[PDB]
């Protein structure tokens, strides 16, 4: 019973926070086996980053300006290397912490948990959507940088996210594990625009089946429609364009509920065209677009 | 920039669950010390659900009965004990993950987090508030029974609930770490309603400053009311009533924007009298009460 925006147990990302400072800059960094990951920018100074030359930045520094606190401990660094936006810190310690891990990345309207951490202590753990426009809504202060979003299958972590900046409209932009930025983000401090911010439809649908299966039922309706007819509403609403793919990875809650995928289509194309009337689904008022089908099927069965 | 429902990194609290389960009957345990605390219910058949005499089932128990397992590895029951509706099982290990912590029983209108776990592991953490009718929204299964919530202070995890039970509703009623129910509730297989669940005002009022801080200021506006005032609405809407103590709460958020107590009560009586007209504030169509004062000061300023 009841339906949550849920977060992955964070124990074992808590495991690989570090600190990481260079010179006058502090951030977090992600320690698994002998490897710390930071985003780059901690080689920069505040004036530095309105046009860093990373490549040139990075020339002054040796592996001793880099300074990684495990908790209370210092680690020592032995090499250091820039991927992309990343740095990558070799230690002479494996993190004796460090879980089964994959790096992923993501798509767009994909799910993760994100661990905010501050001076390599965590202060919580919320969960997030990669957006279509490959922005994330998230909660970050300044010194947050480096703190990572993931997933977990049983025991292994894919790290998929790590936070390096804010863009003016308050939302937030990231790269995945290899430093390759989500979306056409820069780490400078110029002036980005985020594109169109579109609603991630098969999540809005996977979430009215959540609705359905724990009893919030009012807006189920006696009609049907085509992907088509549904597509010229998700079109003027800055829905997703729903696809077969959709449809298909939607199956098993069809299955489980025995709501066809279209019907639960023409439910959502009503309520885009009416509104909620002052109702609510799942105690929103809104549609909401950040649970993916699996993590509805996940959390509807139980799975640790 | 932005502002999540956050929940406490969980790892202090995994380190914690362990399998409990008593002839067919299995759910979660929380292992601090050398003790394994879990609902009295693990010695019920779900026949004995409809009216259980706790005292004279657990004659037939010893402590053979208790199954432990932390992980993959079975815990010795050395003792057993009813303290109100908990267990407690004296194990001969003490949890060497066992955190510095304290048992405490909250408030309607605090905010904790949850860690749903099944068959002793952890699935997933969100946060909830402990409602003003004494049951919390949360997002439990069978097999959920036994899984606690909790606060961090530093190093310190205060655990103030575990999970009994789901009315048939849909909402959830538990016991603080003492066994003792929160609300009139009692671990049995009767229908049990929930009385009026009520808004937290004060976390609304937080939430307003919050929203505030983060840029979303279209409902502030040109008035001001008074406590009787405000109240008279609160009372129309089933709000809490708003009393100095919570005027006085309030001051470091009011010190921090500028923004008078008693002016963003009128900003809030006026969103109960005008309603939201299809705007969002923080992402939300409705007024979200499951943030504190305390916990939007945290949120807002990056506590670790
Ligand atoms: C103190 S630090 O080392 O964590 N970051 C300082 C610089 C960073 C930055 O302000 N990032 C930031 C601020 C607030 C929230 N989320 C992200 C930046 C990166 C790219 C272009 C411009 C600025
Ligand atoms: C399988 S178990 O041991 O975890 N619990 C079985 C009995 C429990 C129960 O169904 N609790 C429950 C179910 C679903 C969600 N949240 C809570 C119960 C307690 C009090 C009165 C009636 C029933």
């Amino acid at each position: 019973s009841g339906f949550r925006k849920m977060a992955f147990p964070s124990g074992k990302v808590e495991g690989c926070m570090v600190q990481v400072t260079c010179g006058t800059t502090t951030l977090n960094g992600l320690w698994l086996d002998d490897v710390v990951y930071c985003p780059r920018h901690v080689i920069c100074t505040s004036e530095d980053m309105l046009n860093p030359n990373y490549e040139d930045l990075l020339i002054r520094k040796s592996n001793h300006n880099f300074l990684v606190q495990a908790g209370n401990v210092q680690l020592r660094v032995i090499g250091h290397s820039m991927q992309n936006c990343v740095l990558k810190l070799k230690v002479d310690t494996a993190n004796p912490k460090t879980p089964k891990y994959k790096f992923v990345r993501i798509q767009p309207g994909q799910t993760f948990s994100v661990l905010a951490c501050y001076n390599g202590s965590p202060s919580g753990v919320y969960q997030c959507a990669m957006r279509p426009n490959f922005t994330i809504k998230g909660s970050f202060l300044n010194g947050s940088c480096g703190s990572v979003g993931f997933n977990i299958d049983y025991d292994c972590v894919s790290f998929c996210y790590m936070h390096h900046m804010e863009l003016p409209t308050g939302v937030h932009a990231g790269t995945d594990l290899e430093g390759n930025f989500y979306g056409p983000f820069v780490d400078r401090q110029t002036a980005q625009a985020a594109g169109t911010d579109t609603t991630i439809t098969v999540n809005v649908l996977a979430w009215l089946y959540a609705a359905v299966i724990n009893g919030d039922r009012w807006f189920l309706n006696r009609f049907t429609t085509t992907l088509n007819d549904f597509n010229l509403v998700a079109m003027k609403y800055n829905y997703e364009p729903l696809t077969q793919d959709h449809v298909d990875i939607l199956g098993p809650l069809s299955a489980q509920t025995g709501i066809a995928v279209l019907d639960m289509c023409a439910s959502l194309k009503e309520l885009l065209q009416n509104g909620m009337n002052g109702r609510t689904i799942l105690g929103s008022a809104l549609l909401e677009d950040e649970f993916t089908p699996f993590d509805v099927v996940r959390q509807c069965s139980g799975v640790t």
